[PDB]
């Protein structure tokens, strides 16, 4: 029953058609769609092969480019899972194959269809004892709220998200207790605000790079702290800190091509523990 224990993922195939259709909030370089592959190729193959995890492995869908990006549609929490209504309009049909395989893992599942909220699974930060929601481009007031009566066994905090980002665009949880959390002042205010609202003190892991903040932490059998962190050729000064984490079962995974259009660790899948 530890925080990060986890029995399956949910992840999605990326489609060929978000080398140059799926939303991205600056314009970048060229993506490279089979590098993207690889990549997730690498990133589900460390979940499912070497982490023991049963890997749910969703079909890529052409007509929705960010469909990979699976976090965003769905929050799991205990048993119960929160199936969103995405920020962007054009991303709300992935809500469609994500809801039917939840059905298949016996989940609760609970859908967001209030025509007036929206939230991003991006924009939620679970510590394990409470929930704090970006609110943000794709996250409202009213989306914030829905979350908060799903889980009522959680306490629910919000926080103010700037530019074009998601809240874990900046942090995640590096362990029990621990949130990886940015440099820049922007992930500092957010932290801070997180820090007054709630009756718990969060150790806070701080890395030079805001977009290396975002890590998964897993709690595996027989493994204990595991952690999947940005690479060093990605982020060498963000890196420097995770190997510090001497108890953490460390992997660096990659994820420069879906970073072009905002892809960080965390979007790419859907936790779950099964017990
Ligand atoms: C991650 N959860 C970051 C918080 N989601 C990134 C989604 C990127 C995608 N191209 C989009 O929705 O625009």
């Amino acid at each position: 029953a530890a925080f990060g224990r986890a029995t399956h993922a949910v992840v999605r195939a990326l489609p060929e058609s978000l080398g140059q259709h799926a939303l991205r909030s600056a314009k970048g370089e060229e993506v490279d769609v089979a590098r993207a592959e690889r990549q997730h190729q690498l990133y589900v193959g460390v979940l499912g092969s070497k982490l023991g995890l049963q890997v749910v492995e969703l079909p890529a869908d052409e007509s929705l480019p960010d469909c990979v990006f699976v976090e965003d549609v769905a929050v799991v929490c205990e048993e119960t899972a929160l199936i969103t209504r995405p920020g962007a309009p054009s991303r709300r049909k992935e809500v469609d194959m994500m809801k039917e395989a939840l059905e298949k893992l016996q989940l609760n599942i609970v859908e967001m269809k209030d025509e007036n909220a929206t939230l991003d699974g991006g924009d939620v930060l679970f510590t394990g004892r409470e929930f704090f929601v970006g609110l943000s481009k794709r996250t409202n007031q009213r989306g914030a709220e829905i979350l908060a009566d799903t889980f009522k066994d959680y306490a629910v905090s919000t926080v103010p998200v700037a530019d074009g980002l998601h809240l874990k665009s900046f942090c995640s949880m590096a362990g029990p207790n621990l949130i990886a959390i940015g440099s820049s002042e922007s992930a500092q205010k957010a932290l801070k605000i997180m820090q007054q609202m709630s009756d718990h003190r969060y150790d806070k892991l701080t890395v030079p790079d805001d977009i290396a903040a975002n890590c998964i932490y897993l709690n595996i059998p027989n493994k204990g702290h595991v952690l999947l962190h940005r690479t060093p050729e990605e982020y060498p000064e963000s890196a420097k800190v995770y190997e510090k984490l001497k108890d953490h079962m460390l992997i660096p995974v990659s994820m420069s091509e879906l970073e072009k259009v905002d892809g960080l660790l965390t979007c790419c899948s859907v936790l779950i523990n099964k017990k």
